[PDB]
């Protein structure tokens, strides 16, 4: 039924089986491993549960403000065990403070190394001392801050959808020696569902580390995935880029990547050229290319919406770019126009492309907003009726045959269907509209990112009633001419490959463009930093 009861059943079936292994790289750059069997993580969970029942009642929120590691896991699991709504946050910002005010927690779970409601340092609890839950709301997944309410029903449904789609070629049964491997942060939906929940729900073990460790030496990702068994992992697109760029072959001495079962690529636009570099670079170590699975979803859907066909490598389709910017997907020849990853229309949940101004499905090939319906779709945002209604209350006008009327999750993403596959253009609010045509930041950035090889951000800045293109461009500092080579180069490439004039090319130092913990650009941030003149230009 719930995560706590599934955790207890893991304990009955395999008390001494390994459950969680955390590889810490902070003191020893080669890694220090610490591991918990099912019994051991259950004991700690129960001790955390008892400490938390002293400060808070069933139904209260419990904020988790710990660094990545084993204590985070038993803080979250212990909150669920005691019937609290867990609120996974990062370790200290201002967001953290606004989430606490929104969630009004009756307890905080933290660690001594970082410090009204009672704060608990779970590492200073006697967690291994020897020796209830809700059936509905498990935790709030925070993005003004809005916390997605995730129920056990949401979780169970997405896992049925995920296990069915990911393991369709083996009859929805994962292999006996599957293990999970993740460096994604536990306070993001991908990292929480994969790293903390999935080991319990699937009945497999997890090998875990921090996003900070991965960004230091991206080879550690490949190394830990190559451990004994068939690895299941996930990462954003540019983490594929980074690993392809920074890993050294001697770090990969005698690594066998041919047992890796799945690496999801999701949480941002999946670029075929990144995927091609990753497979070209690492096919030498037997990385099977059917192991790579583009995956689309969002926190409002718990995590999963759609993925590539199991047992095949990613499928790429090509469309006319000018037609795309005009709102129409016109297929073209392999290598022409713009390339997009094919996503098979999922069986569960279901996807529709919908005109956001008329609440009516688009004809195939017409670009509109991606709408989602299914039991994995959350019931709303915590204590936000109005915003819940705006985001979760999609109602279809004159639904097509078999298509439910509602309620539909409005994803905020632009996309289209072609040949019973759908494609994702990008986030609507990040699109650059010039002369009635929509252009995608992800495509412009690829254009720049090939000449720069540094990071990018293509943003729209309103001025006197139109949108102007501005490009924040990271670049390596270690003369005045090359700088004007790059300016000339990037400006022309955008013009020749997009028909756009760049109003402003902001050449900055590496690390000036804001990025996620997983490393993804923040485009709405980039905008008002530009608008409040907060960027320093290499001139
Ligand atoms: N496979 C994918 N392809 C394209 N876009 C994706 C994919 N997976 C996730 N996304 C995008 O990430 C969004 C949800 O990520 P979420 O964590 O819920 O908020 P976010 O961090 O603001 N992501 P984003 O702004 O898109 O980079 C989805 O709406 C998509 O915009
Ligand atoms: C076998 C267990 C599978 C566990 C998978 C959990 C992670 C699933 C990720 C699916 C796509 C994620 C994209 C949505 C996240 C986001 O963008 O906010």
């Amino acid at each position: 039924l719930s995560i706590p009861s599934m955790l207890r059943q893991c304990v009955n079936l395999h008390p001494d089986g390994t459950a969680f292994t955390y590889i810490d790289y902070e003191r020893d750059s080669e890694g220090i491993s610490e591991s918990l069997t099912w019994s051991q993580v259950y004991r700690r969970t129960l001790n955390v549960a008892a400490e938390v029942r002293r400060h808070a009642a069933i139904g209260d929120r419990a904020v988790i403000l710990a660094p990545q590691g084993l204590d985070y896991i038993v803080a979250f699991l212990g909150a669920l065990q005691a019937g609290l709504i867990a609120v996974p946050l990062s370790a200290p910002d201002e967001r953290v403070d606004a989430v606490v005010r929104d969630a009004k927690p009756n307890v905080v779970l933290t660690t001594s190394a970082i410090m009204s409601p009672p704060t608990v340092a779970v590492d200073q609890l006697d967690l291994d001392s020897p020796i209830d839950s809700l059936q509905t709301t498990a935790y709030l997944q925070y993005t003004t801050p809005a916390g997605v309410m995730i129920t056990y029903k949401n979780i169970l449904a997405n896992f049925q959808q995920m296990i069915s789609a990911y393991f369709a070629d083996t009859g929805a049964v994962p292999p006996l020696d599957l293990f999970i491997m993740s460096w994604l942060p536990f306070y993001h939906d991908m990292g929480l569902v994969l790293g903390v929940c999935a080991p319990i729900i699937v009945g497999c073990g997890a090998v875990l580390t921090s996003p900070v460790a991965f960004l230091q030496r991206p080879a550690r990702w490949l190394q830990l995935m190559a451990r004994e068994g068939q690895a299941f992992s996930a990462a954003p697109n540019f983490a594929f880029e980074l690993t392809a760029a920074k890993a050294i072959d001697d770090d990969l001495a005698g690594l066998d990547l041919g047992r890796i079962k799945t690496i999801l690529c999701g949480s941002e636009r999946v670029h075929p050229a990144t995927l091609k570099r990753f497979v070209d670079r690492f096919s030498r170590f037997n990385l099977r290319e059917f192991a790579i699975r583009p995956a689309y979803g969002l926190a409002e859907a718990t995590v999963y919406v759609a993925t590539s066909q199991a047992g095949q490598p990613p499928e790429i389709r090509y469309f006319e770019p000018h037609e795309l910017s005009a709102g129409q997907a016109k297929p073209c020849a392999t290598g022409a126009g713009t390339a997009l990853v094919s996503y098979p229309l999922p069986q569960s949940p279901i996807v529709r492309i919908v005109d956001p101004n008329t609440n009516t499905e688009c004809p195939p090939g017409t670009i509109g907003e991606i709408w989602v319906h299914g039991d994995n779709v959350a019931g709303g945002y915590w204590e936000k009726p109005d915003e819940t209604e705006r985001t979760f209350g999609g109602a279809l006008v004159a639904p097509s045959a078999g298509t439910p009327v509602g309620p539909w999750l409005r994803t905020g993403d632009s996309g289209f269907v072609s040949e019973d596959k759908f494609f994702i253009i990008g986030r609507i609010k990040d699109l650059l509209i010039v002369y009635g045509r929509n252009h995608s930041p992800d495509d412009i950035e690829a254009t720049i990112q090939e000449i720069t090889r540094g990071r990018c951000a293509a943003i729209a800045v309103p001025s006197n009633g139109v949108e102007k293109l501005v490009a924040i461009v990271e670049l390596n500092n270690r003369d005045t001419e090359r700088l004007s080579f790059v300016t000339r180069e990037v400006t022309s490439a955008i013009s020749t490959s997009h028909g756009l004039s760049v109003s402003d090319l902001v050449l900055v130092a590496p690390g000036s463009i804001p990025i996620t913990t997983s490393g993804k650009v923040r485009r709405a941030e980039c905008v008002k930093l530009y608008r409040h003149n907060e960027f320093t230009r290499l001139d």
